[PDB]
């Protein structure tokens, strides 16, 4: 582990439990 690869850690938890709300409305409001 290191402080650089801990950054993006977090940025994937952040990125994904955001993501994750994105497709599950995009998806279920497709056309």
């Amino acid at each position: 582990s290191a402080q650089e690869e801990a950054e993006a850690e977090e940025r994937r938890l952040q990125e994904q439990e955001e993501l994750e709300n994105y497709i599950e409305h995009v998806l279920l409001r497709r056309p």
